[PDB]
């Protein structure tokens, strides 16, 4: 059977930066606009809207890229508020290095929750694949879900 959410988590503010190129801006937005969409009738709060648009980065302007658009998030934001969620659309093929750095930077630099996505399955948006994400993002973010064992 599927794991489904007992306890929803909160998304209030969340951002997206795109590192493939084979992904164009209205792409990243519309995949975050569906996979916003599932998190939130799987039982999350999740805001159909994010604090800024979705960017697109070079693999290689990593660090750049998320602590300028976490700055420009958070200084929108202000109220001591913090960025929830950054959703990050990764290229299929070797994302080793860039994965690597994404995950230090966001968890021991930046503070904030990331959740990545590869390019074939955005392209594909799937009803399975974006119900295990939103699984995914809900325990991150200090939901609960079931367990089938």
């Amino acid at each position: 059977m599927n794991k489904k959410m007992i306890n929803g988590g909160t998304v209030n503010n969340w951002i997206c930066i795109n590192f493939s190129r084979q992904v164009q801006d209205n792409l990243a937005r519309t995949f975050c606009q569906e996979l916003a969409q599932m998190c939130y009738v799987s039982g999350m709060a999740f805001n159909p809207e994010p604090v800024l648009p979705p960017v697109s980065a070079r693999p290689e302007q990593v660090e750049k890229v998320l602590k300028t658009r976490y700055h420009d998030a958070t200084s929108k934001l202000s109220q001591g508020k913090e960025i929830d969620l950054l959703i990050v659309i990764l290229p299929d093929k070797k994302n080793s290095d860039l994965y690597g750095d994404l995950k230090r930077i966001c968890e021991t630099e930046l503070g904030i929750v990331s959740q990545c996505c590869l390019t074939k399955h955005v392209f594909k948006m799937s009803k399975q694949y974006m119900a295990n994400v939103a699984l995914k993002i809900n325990v991150k973010v200090g939901g609960r879900n079931t367990v089938l064992v």
